[PDB]
């Protein structure tokens, strides 16, 4: 049978957990802190809903464990210079970059970058836009642990979400519009039929990355939209906050499909008809009013409610786009301000 | 956050902690063998999953907290001799029956009713269970004590039967998904098809008539009105003061679940009329072991679960919804080579709903 542990306490796990039980597999997601003890690691499938960890006394029994699905392949994403250098390798488009090794770089950063820098931290998540008068205020920490490059002016930002087999099969969604305000995803809206050049672009750009990899499993690749095709923004080695709006707009959810993959059960196209929107619930308390409107699924993490912290997400799917527009504008005044504007975006994507 | 115990943990109580997680309502199922020391029902809306229970240090607790929702309903549903007085009070229509009380009524039972007298015991029985057909030649075969614990009716021979699955808030209001066409083999439920628009005025009856059982009731929550199609219109053939197996397709084919529904009326939520947009067909899981073949069919949801496999046994059902139905017939054709054979029939009374 289907038995899977996965590393990781947070939504995602809980999410995996919830989709595997109606296709009877037994999902414990487990923290770092965890007693390796309480882990039925020795009889499952070993999957993450994180990206890094340290050797924890958990962690450590991990290692090497021949059940860990792409054990091996984590590290290689987890460090976005390797992240960048692999889209390089396979001649992928994306953001012109360096590493930023010392502050000497940056004259040369900003002749070759253009005005504004973009840097990241490699691991862990992190991120400054710097012009060349803003400088000193990047932590002298970064200086040999950030990878800086051209910050992109795109026209927007999609991401692909899809899965590859054992076999080396693939299937995927159609690609998801994303708004991210304050570096944080607020909004997603996802359409059964996407621009057809884009889409072709991103299928072959994301298996390639999966077969390169030796990937199994659902991955997400997030991308800027610009006028010379999509360029790769970042790797997701797991299911992503983009997909969400799968668990109730697609016939197989981006959890169900991952746990297809790692547990080697069919891994057919997910079918999706109509389109679907998605509303992160962010620092926010549960508000049942939502619940008035009857395309709203809730979807609550039982977290606890803290400033900037993801605590939930909205879904609503409809092949009749006036409804669900029309709900849209009824969620507005049930939601605090700041719900707000990525709500008026995503209408906009119905006109 | 909402906190719900059910009396009850098979597959509906499992169903029903599926449907509340996501929501933030924290439902616990609760086995009859629980120690009632052990469940937080104190500081629960308590809820039912099952009919009729036996008594246990558990249902002695739950079944008699104020907390309770329907608490005082569940007696006159759980036995069919008041269910079906209940009908004839509110003027609806149903088979004709009477109570079997002794021996010496049978004559009259076959010569009222017809050929062959529907025995059904008045608590507990559900899946076709606790129900006997018989011919006058067969008599016998009725167990003893049932005289006087058992309703008999006439065998209707309906062209169809359809339930209508609905619920009731605390503040009278009142919600419907459309009819569902149900087929039962050997009184067991095997397939149930529904279509976003049913045929308005069976749709309108069906309504009428349970919404004066509720508001008669006063019951708030989830209820399944099982009915039979005749030449002189809906019959009603039982009820079912739960979320009901003709329900299930609303886990994928509806945008608020039965299940979903049953705890926002309990724990006074918004209860606003569910979307149904497409058709939907489930097949009941009865006997069978799990075959990951049918995922090879992406759109089937498969609701397993997790209960010992052996005969006569539901063990999970299969949801299939879309705009296009060609697809699910292709679907449905699909997946009879990959079930037992006695499904076949079943399936196939699905696809043929489409053509
Ligand atoms: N080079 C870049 N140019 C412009 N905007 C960028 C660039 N890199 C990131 N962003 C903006 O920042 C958001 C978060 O960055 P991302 O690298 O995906 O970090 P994270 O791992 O924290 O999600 C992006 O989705 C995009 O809105
Ligand atoms: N009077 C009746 N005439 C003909 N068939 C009936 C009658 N009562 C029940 N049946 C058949 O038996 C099925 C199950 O009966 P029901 O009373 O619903 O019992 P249960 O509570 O076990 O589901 C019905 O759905 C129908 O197919
Ligand atoms: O990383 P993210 O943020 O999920 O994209
Ligand atoms: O069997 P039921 O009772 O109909 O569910
Ligand atoms: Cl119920
Ligand atoms: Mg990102
Ligand atoms: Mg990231
Ligand atoms: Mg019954
Ligand atoms: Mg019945």
């Amino acid at each position: 049978m289907k038995q899977v542990c996965v590393l990781g306490n947070g939504q995602l796990g809980r999410m995996l957990r919830q989709a595997g039980e109606p296709l009877g597999i037994a999902v414990w997601p487990v923290g770092l802190d965890a007693e390796p003890a309480a882990v039925p690691f020795q009889q499952s499938v070993i999957t993450a809903e994180i990206e890094r960890w340290p050797e924890t006394a958990l962690t450590r029994q991990l290692a090497r464990h021949p059940a860990f699905v792409n054990r091996d392949v984590f590290p290689i994403i987890a460090d976005r210079l390797t992240q960048k250098q692999l889209f390089d390798k396979l001649h992928l488009p994306t953001a012109p970059w360096q590493l930023l090794a010392e502050r000497s770089e940056w004259p040369a950063v900003f002749d070759r970058l253009g005005e504004l820098a973009i840097v990241k931290r490699r691991t862990g998540g992190g991120q400054w836009r710097l012009r060349a008068n803003e400088t000193e205020q990047l932590p002298a920490e970064c200086y040999g642990e950030c990878i800086v490059e051209q910050g992109i002016n795109f026209s927007g930002e999609v991401s692909l979400v899809g899965a590859r087999g054992f076999d080396g099969s693939t299937v995927f969604y159609p690609l998801t519009h994303n708004l991210h305000q304050d570096g944080i995803l607020r909004t997603s809206v996802a359409f059964p039929q996407a621009n057809a050049q884009q889409q072709a672009r991103a299928e072959e750009m994301l298996s390639a990355i999966m077969q390169e990899l030796g990937y199994v499993g659902v991955m997400a690749m997030e991308c800027f939209v610009t006028p010379q095709g999509l360029l790769i923004n970042e790797l997701a080695p797991r299911v992503h906050n983009s997909g969400h709006w799968t668990q109730n707009g697609a016939s197989i959810s981006q959890f169900e499909l991952h746990l297809r993959a790692i547990t080697d059960l069919p891994l057919p196209q997910p079918v999706v008809n109509n389109p679907s929107v998605m509303i992160n619930l962010i620092g926010s308390d549960v508000n049942y009013d939502w619940l008035k409107l009857p395309l709203v699924h809730l979807h609550w993490y039982d977290k606890e409610v803290r400033p900037g912290r993801k605590v939930g997400h909205l879904n609503l799917t409809d092949s009749d786009t006036s409804r669900l527009t029309a709900t849209l504008e009824a969620l507005i005044p049930l939601l605090p301000p700041e719900y707000a504007s990525g709500v008026i975006w995503a209408q906009s994507k119905f006109g």
